[PDB]
């Protein structure tokens, strides 16, 4: 099984969001619930100016690929700016957050070593 | 453990290359051999005009995130064009290749659900 996706391909998929992540929204591009793919899953996220993916953790490792804008990555308490062209490795259990303090949309893919997004449980910072 | 990488971060690391895939060069940005990360590993690769990542396969599932240019993806016999903005899902052991037909450099990240690149064995197709 091999397939190609971009944002245009998922226009018919409504954005996902939640009130806990203000100004954040996402779609699934590679995911067993949509594609019958396995082993790896990938989403595209946008954080609007002033938006905040608040401090959280989860069991699998995660990678971010930043494709647009800039924001402040909270590395379990240590702040670092990130921007287009950056990739981020987040170990399992590691608390992290990402704030868009800029005027452009902060856009990134995330990747999990899992079949599905739905099998990753998000936990709030303890 | 959380870290950020970009091209500048690995300016020190020399471009890897081979003859199996002429015109192709790459670096490792998230990799146990370098970072002691685990769960996922990620590299960045460049294909010069004329370059040809030839038909191969490997056990782990794989994702490409295409960040510049355009190319022709060989999906186990069926051709599809890919370009900047595209993501590609490649099932474990599915045969695939990627050729740069454009004039610009074809650039992409690849991602494996493995700790390190070095542990993945590439197999030409028969
Ligand atoms: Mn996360
Ligand atoms: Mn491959």
């Amino acid at each position: 099984m091999i397939f190609v996706k971009n944002l245009a391909s998922v226009l018919s998929q409504e954005w996902s969001s939640t009130e806990k992540y203000p100004g954040v929204r996402w779609k699934f591009l590679i995911d067993a619930d949509f594609d019958g793919s396995s082993g790896l899953s990938l989403g595209f996220a946008e954080i609007a100016p002033g938006g905040d993916l608040t401090l959280h953790y989860h069991s699998p490792a995660e990678i971010y690929v930043v494709t647009n804008g800039k924001g402040i990555l909270n590395k379990s308490g240590k702040l670092e700016t990130i921007k287009k062209g950056d990739v981020v490795y987040i170990a399992g259990n590691a608390e992290h957050a990402l704030k868009n303090n800029g005027k452009e949309t902060l856009e990134f893919y995330w990747i999990f070593p899992t079949d599905r997004f739905s099998e990753v449980e998000y936990f709030p910072a303890k």
